[PDB]
């Protein structure tokens, strides 16, 4: 709908979208890089990673959401929650502002910290398919704990939506550093990836996993859990971008 | 009750407590795994098992009432909050579920860290009594928070329900790790005992010693701190699944 | 007055305290004992004793205030909050809890990590007169935000009062450890030393520093920044345990 | 607006903000004194600058706002939510306070922690360029933070507006600790700075960084993301201190 696209407020939502995956890949990888005075205990990381999404979430997640995760996007794609120029927007503004995030960090780090810029690496004990299975799950806790937060017909005590999906992302981080430095998020992988020029052939595994996760926490949530009443012709609306 | 048993919302509330179990042992029992390149601190398994807890709470407590532990489910049936077979289900959907969590980390885990699959073991200068102690005390906090943070007559700022539940179970990491490796919960401890063929003497302080403290926490909250004023019909239709 | 201390809800709220402080204390110096598998970072003790605040005062809080603390139970009674019998039960059942609570942990400890059972020990580089004032400093930014977290008049969004008052309690730890191992509270202090039966000679320091922070908290927030417009009947009723 | 500087109200909130930054400078850099018994984490010097700045904001920001951060006042005065002298006052008694807080420690620390007070301090293979693009970053991240918690007219969960913003605190540590230091704040290196009468060559950093930074995210938020309908005449009144 290029009424909706062509929105000040859509612009100002794709805006957040691009800012927030910046300052995100930013504060993750600046965190995760071996800094020879202290390397980085995975607890400091699996913190600046959460804290860095739940800062966000609070400051840009009244703008546009805060997804700032193409697996997230297309997750409430599939899920029948935002339009499918919305999704498109997104993605690509979240994929430009991981690659911008990622090059701020390279040309303010020393060279002996920078290293391959805290890029997502398979552990070589770990398979892609092993791998794949856990990047899976680890977004899947995450989208299902975005979904109950923001879930407008919650009754009961949400606490801190911001905080909670933030500490979902410090908690994936505590397993998921041990196979592939954990990815969750197709574009905090590509981000890196791209101003190293650095893609391992397991690369695909940090795109598939966290979208299938995220696909399959959308489905069991939006269509199982706690499905709507909308009329075939509204959900057709939504991905048109012209519901209400 | 039949009525109870065969509903849509009953099965979703099975579902989700054999879900949450599965996650819950998967991240808890992953952070704990003693991975040769960073030996996991305990301030990091610590809150791996809290935040698991903690995100879990949030996002499938509105289905089923985020109860994830068999101590947990046994106090709410004695403080007469919740009804036989729904204590009955529960516990199975856990303890499967923790199996299920267990068998998939077993799968991923690579050989140099799969270990004993952080499977809970008494401290070699603890008795089993003491460890039992420990136990009861561990999960009687943990408890006292859940009953506290859940009820519905609280009018009290609640705050984060899930996030304070979670780093109750942090806390108890931060005490028990160094007695028991930390159970608070039968199915925690039963998940990697079944999958490894792996059951120690001390096994039954890890069922005994949180459903006695849970339990002790049911009794101090429900009977002697905040009755209700319910009538012996009231209470016995509770344990049938017929109240209101 | 007979009519506030003879009531049932009074007879909970001294046995909350007791109880509060009895698990604060056993999970306080348990997180700090000196074991041989791993001693505790700074960083587990002061989030041990942080998070222990906050989920006794998210469990027992509405039971009995969640005092938890001669210092903060003193603090109230000056500025004109609670009465002097409610103060003298609550001062006594703190310090037997907290005897208690060390008692329980000396008969659960291993013989190896038991050692001195976590008791405050000065810096031998701080004289005394350095000590109290940090100890002031500590317990008045602890009882200011317990104060403005408490008050029902607060019409700013207070989030979570327990997590907020039980992550000053683990700031305290941060910079308080270090110079006389953080008290911020005389029952702490006084709980191991009782049982362990070792005084040191600046004991006084963990009783005159947390009891004048704590109070200088209670004449700023109460009479300079947010009196009340209560007449003087009104505070000596309060005293007297008979007003409203 | 003689009027507005001359009012009980003003005269308690100036006085907040001194005090605050009193309590957040003598924490702040008494957790990151070289303790020869355990040299301080980055991990924990950032949880204790964040700590501090979270129970302050939620204990003294019903006071006075809480800014507790000349950056952060400039920013709000361009942002047009305060008047021109309330900026005026309140940075003078941040510096002032930072000072006493700094001078404060420096009388309680012993001899072999004291070093250089904990001064920001530029990474040696980071030029002054690179470092001011650093905390420009850090300062954005923690303003837009601060706006989107504390703005009157939001209607998504705000949780816990102080948390929120003391865990961005600690964020922006978990990356600054490694150029600068981690400034943030120029009253937080002014004190340490007048207090060893020790200025570094690149003291100005440590001013433009945080000014420059929170002042591009006031402006972001106030005149592009959410605008507020008022006229130029009423936008005079703020600076004036005369608008309701
Ligand atoms: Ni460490």
């Amino acid at each position: 709908s290029k009424k909706e696209v062509c929105s000040v407020a859509f612009l100002k939502a794709v805006f957040a979208e691009f800012l927030a995956t910046l300052i995100f890949v930013f504060f993750g990888l600046g965190s995760a890089l071996k800094w020879p005075s202290a390397l980085p205990h995975i607890l400091q990381i699996a913190l600046a990673f959460g804290l860095a999404i739940g800062t966000l979430a609070q400051a840009l997640g009244p703008v546009s959401g805060g997804h700032i995760n193409p697996a997230i996007t297309l997750a409430l794609l599939v899920g029948n929650q935002i339009s499918l120029l919305r999704a498109f927007f997104y993605v690509a503004a979240q994929l430009v502002g991981a690659i911008a995030g990622a090059g701020i960090l390279y040309g303010v780090a020393p060279l002996n910290a920078r290293g391959n810029l805290a890029v997502n690496a398979l552990n070589n004990n770990t398979t892609q398919g092993q791998a794949m299975v856990v990047e899976l799950i680890l977004t899947f806790q995450l989208a299902l704990c975005i979904f109950a937060s923001t879930d407008s017909r919650r009754t009961s005590p949400v606490g801190s939506p911001a905080l909670s999906i933030g500490l979902s992302v410090t908690l994936g981080h505590l397993v998921g550093i041990y196979f592939t430095g954990c990815s969750m998020n197709p574009a905090r992988s590509f981000g890196p990836a791209v101003v190293m020029n650095r893609f391992s052939p397991a690369h695909w595994v940090f795109w598939v996993g966290p979208i299938v996760g995220a696909v399959l926490a959308a489905i069991l949530y939006f269509y199982l859990l706690f499905p709507n009443s909308l009329s075939l012709s509204e959900r057709v609306a939504i991905i048109k971008g012209t519901y209400e």
